[PDB]
């Protein structure tokens, strides 16, 4: 698959723009750059980063193999 997939069910949390209110105040997605949401998405599907509201969130993206993780942090990144 690819990151576009997986961010229509992010939404749910992040909104389009990824910069809704997630699970109470969160740094908006909002163009971080694709670095730091490749380190931080990578850090959440492996587990490296987190914590207890980020455990949905890790769920739902530890669905990513590879070319997802890159790719949602590359869309991420202009949106
Ligand atoms: C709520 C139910 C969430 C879901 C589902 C998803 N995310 Fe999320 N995300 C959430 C929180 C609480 C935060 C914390 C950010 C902070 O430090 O305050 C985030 C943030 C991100 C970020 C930005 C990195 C950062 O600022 O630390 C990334 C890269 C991220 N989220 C990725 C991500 C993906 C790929 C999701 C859907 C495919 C997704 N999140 C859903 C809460 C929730």
């Amino acid at each position: 698959a690819d990151g576009a997939a997986l961010y229509k069910s992010c939404i749910g949390c992040h909104g389009a723009d990824g910069s809704k209110a997630a699970m109470g105040s969160a740094k908006p997605v909002k163009g971080q750059g694709a670095e730091e949401l490749y380190k931080k998405m990578k850090g959440y599907a492996d587990g490296s980063y987190g914590g207890e509201r980020k455990a949905m969130m890790t769920n739902a993206v530890k669905k990513a193999s590879d070319e997802e993780l890159k790719a949602l942090a590359d869309y991420m990144s202009k949106l």
